[PDB]
DNA sequence: GTCGTTAGTTGTGGGACTAAAGGATATCGTGAACCGAAAAATTAGTGTAACGGGTATCCCACAACGCTAG
């Protein structure tokens, strides 16, 4: 069997508003409580978090 | 000359907009006629009184002694 060494992803910082960075969080429950209520919930749902 | 690509618009669509109290509204337009359904009202029909013993209970009153002789 042949194989090669796994590749890490690049990336860079990013400066994020704190809007942004609330909806993003890991909880679907407190993002649904604070904007956009059925993108969370539909997200959220779709990935069964 | 012609076809796919990339970046920068441009128009269009979806999503935010303190906290406390309070918190009353007014709401058109009309076509007919018959049948069925069930909910309601009206009508038609039958009846006791004391007695025998014997005994269960009630209220209501009274008793539940003292002395002498063989």
């Amino acid at each position: 069997v042949t194989a090669r060494d796994a590749v890490a992803a690049t990336a860079t910082p990013i400066l994020q508003g704190i809007t942004r960075a609330s909806l993003q969080t890991k909880s679907f429950i407190s993002a649904a409580s604070f904007q956009e209520t059925t993108k969370v919930l539909n997200e959220a749902a779709v990935n069964g978090k």
